[PDB]
């Protein structure tokens, strides 16, 4: 006798155990410059929100932007979605930051952090894309909404299509949400183009997504699909698309 029901033997891999979670900037400068575990780049939603006006003056700093800037975009077009991952968490909740502190989304003036959102975005899904859809979604009312949504942002501008399409729809199931997230950036920076049921949407994503999200979505998303599927190439599919999440040169924080 035993139950081996009662071990969560579908949670896989487990290299850091749950740890319950309770005025310098150069060493974010730093993780800037170098890929290292998430582990090694982590912060806490609270110590960002006490150093905003000092990573503010970093990130909208003209002293080296053009190049972190790049090298931002040259990581995420080679990078998967674990590096991808990493960046829409780190511009999440960024913006989430400098809008609680009475900034907004005007182009005018660059941020590092910022500035690079709609690349980001485009290359996640891109990546996402990679994923036997088929296999992963199910439903096929939710699978076809999700697919139509990669369609536009992968291929084109069309970003505002897929906000639009997105704030029509229920997003009560997980993959759609997680690409909703994925937009919310994208989608207030494109805030007077697109339909007002999507300005709220994402607006309220915005206001409402906590640092661990993304990364938590795609992960049980991706966690539960492969506790059934048997399926040898929709496996192979999922690894190529989430590479190494050492990969991410460009990154300065991992938030939590
Ligand atoms: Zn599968």
């Amino acid at each position: 006798r035993f139950d081996d029901s009662i071990i969560p033997r579908h949670h896989g891999a487990c290299f850091n155990v749950f740890i319950p979670a309770p005025r310098d900037i150069t060493a974010l400068i730093r993780a800037g410059g170098k890929d290292d575990e998430l582990i090694n780049k982590k912060i806490s939603a609270k110590k960002i929100d006490h150093l905003h006006r000092q990573m503010l003056s970093f990130v909208t700093s003209r002293h080296n932007q053009a190049y972190w800037v790049s090298c931002r975009r040259e990581t995420a077009a080679a990078g998967g979605l674990q590096t991808l991952g990493a960046f829409v968490e780190e511009q999440m909740t960024w913006a989430q930051t400098v809008v609680r502190h009475g900034g907004w989304f005007d182009e005018k003036d660059i941020d590092i952090i910022l500035d690079t959102a709609i690349f980001v975005c485009n290359a996640f899904v891109t990546r996402f894309r990679l994923l036997h859809l088929s296999c992963v979604f199910d439903k096929q009312s939710e699978l076809a909404l999700i697919k139509q949504v990669a369609y536009l942002v992968a291929m084109g501008n069309r970003l505002v299509e897929a906000c639009n399409l997105l704030g029509e729809v229920k997003l009560n199931f997980r993959g759609g949400l997680l690409l909703a997230f994925v937009l919310t950036i994208p989608g207030m920076q494109s805030r007077r183009s697109i339909s007002a049921r999507g300005q709220e949407l994402f607006r309220t994503l915005l206001e409402y997504y906590r640092p661990g999200d993304v990364m938590g979505l795609l992960n049980v998303i991706v966690m539960e699909h492969h506790s059934l599927c048997r399926n040898s190439e929709c496996a192979a599919a999922t690894r190529a698309a989430m590479g190494s999440a050492k990969f991410n040169k460009g990154l300065f924080f991992y938030p939590l």
